[PDB]
């Protein structure tokens, strides 16, 4: 029983984080096997930040002006290359403690757990979602660059987010490890707004059934819907619009709680219109969004 | 900016997680050195008793694929010590250390001796803690790390029937008076820590957040007077104290947002949220909130 924003072991992302230092920026990089991947800025100076020619200041560089620092040892570069994004070093080590690792490019909704690092060291662990505007509400200071995102699949680390920028809402920009940025942003300081954020919706209905799993059932109605009227009440809430898709994703956790999806689609439905009057779902008196339906089966079953 | 709840880095700990068997009963264990902790319940009650009973090779201990040979075994209050032949290499520098309530943690959930998740969680008032455990978890540990070492503060045995956790301290002194055993046990009435919603807010402030901010201030006696009305722990000088880095941070005197906390509890917060949530939140201690607002790193 309980509920809580859990957040992957971080041991396997950790004895790959290193400092990355090219004149006088310093951030992190990821060191999988000789490679160390960083964000492309740590080239950039702030004036350079306005409207950098990423390929004419690093062609301008050479493998001996990146400092990269596993620990209290100092890597030597022997090669450098960038790739969309992503500045990645050829180094003349291998990360003895390299994991079984995958790059993958996660969509909207999506979670993941983020190993914050200041200086090649890691600070913190915490629980991120791709927000449907493509931001992630993180936790990052000055130094943060280069910190990752991730899921663990049996022993296998999947990277899938390399932290790039603040906006100036204070919500988070970056790529994934192919150096690809989530959303429309793009690696200079040039007005760049977030979009207006939306609810995930199949997280919201996903936590619902967390809920119910967990025994709470006072928000559940004898109504259903169909799902068209769902998403145009959804929609007046600034919810994500929820597909089949989504209905089918959320079938597994229908057939274990017994309650229909589009029967769980009317309780929301409810509690967007009534509110929750002084009562809470899994200690919470806002309606959560940052639980997937494999986060919730992960947690609630195994 | 942002303000998460945000878990130590787990690694040093997940190197010290294995899988203790005993009959029909799996549950995790902490290597550390050449001794591996766990519950006694294990065994499982008059554990002397049981204890006397077993022998070293009934207690089957895996480290990752390898199987570690119990050598030796004692009890210590609620908790197991399985002396093994092999120091665990991967032992990192640490400390046995008995927390306070309020005070805050990160939890490595294990299951057969591997870690599955992190998460951070504060003492209860109570003595529980609210965690996220299944069956299996028994055996997972909460720690903090300081500098480079791990202190280690709470190990996992049981579940309450309103679905909160009881565990020890790596000494086995239960935390809440609760008792090991399938018996009649309920969790005492909560609070919520008053000095973790004040470091809170104080995090609201830092990240930009001040809607709640009013000119008022209030003695420490006439906030205790309303703070116990909403069943909140009373909020000693000791607090006051420990806030004043952060009140000096954002020039907010500690009593000016206590009236600030008096006024959210006599008038809740008015649709509005602080920090993305509609409750006011206790479990981020003072340090927690600098800790965060600084980017310590281990
Ligand atoms: C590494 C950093 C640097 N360090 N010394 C020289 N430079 C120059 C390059 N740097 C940047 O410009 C990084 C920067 C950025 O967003 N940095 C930050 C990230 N996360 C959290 C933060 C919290 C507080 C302040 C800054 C933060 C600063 C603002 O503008 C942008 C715009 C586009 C991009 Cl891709 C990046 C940035
Ligand atoms: C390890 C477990 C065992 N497994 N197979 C044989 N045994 C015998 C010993 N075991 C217990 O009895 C553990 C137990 C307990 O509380 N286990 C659990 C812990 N955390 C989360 C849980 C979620 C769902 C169900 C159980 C959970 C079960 C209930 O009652 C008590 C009462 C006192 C104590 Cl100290 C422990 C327990
Ligand atoms: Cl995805």
């Amino acid at each position: 029983s309980g509920f809580r924003k859990m957040a992957f072991p971080s041991g396997k992302v950790e004895g790959c984080m290193v400092q990355v230092t090219c004149g006088t920026t310093t951030l992190n990089g990821l060191w999988l096997d000789d490679v160390v991947y960083c964000p492309r800025h740590v080239i950039c100076t702030s004036e350079d930040m306005l409207n950098p020619n990423y390929e004419d200041l690093l062609i301008r560089k050479s493998n001996h002006n990146f400092l990269v620092q596993a620990g209290n040892v100092q890597l030597r570069v022997i090669g450098h290359s960038m790739q969309n994004c992503v500045l990645k070093l050829k180094v003349d080590t291998a990360n003895p403690k390299t994991p079984k690792y995958k790059f993958v490019r996660i969509q909207p909704g999506q979670t993941f757990s983020v190993l914050a690092c200041y200086n090649g060291s890691p600070s913190g662990v915490y629980q991120c979602a791709m927000r449907p505007n493509f931001t992630i509400k993180g936790s990052f200071l000055n130094g943060s660059c280069g910190s990752v995102g991730f899921n663990i699949d049996y022993d296998c680390v999947s990277f899938c987010y390399m932290h790039h920028m603040e906006l100036p809402t204070g919500v988070h920009a970056g790529t994934d490890l192919e150096g690809n940025f989530y959303g429309p942003f793009v690696d200079r300081q040039t007005a760049q707004a977030a979009g207006t954020d939306t609810t995930i919706t199949v997280n919201v209905l996903a936590w619902l059934y967390a809920a119910v799993i967990n025994g709470d059932r006072w928000f559940l109605n004898r109504f259903t819907t169909t799902l068209n009227d769902f998403n145009l009440v959804a929609m007046k809430y600034n919810y994500e619009p929820l597909t089949q898709d989504h209905v089918d994703i959320l079938g597994p956790l229908s057939a274990q709680t017994g309650i229909a999806v589009l029967d769980m689609c009317a309780s929301l439905k409810e509690l967007l219109q009534n509110g929750m009057n002084g009562r809470t779902i899994l200690g919470s008196a806002l309606l959560e969004d940052e639980f997937t339906p494999f986060d919730v089966v992960r947690q609630c079953s195994g």
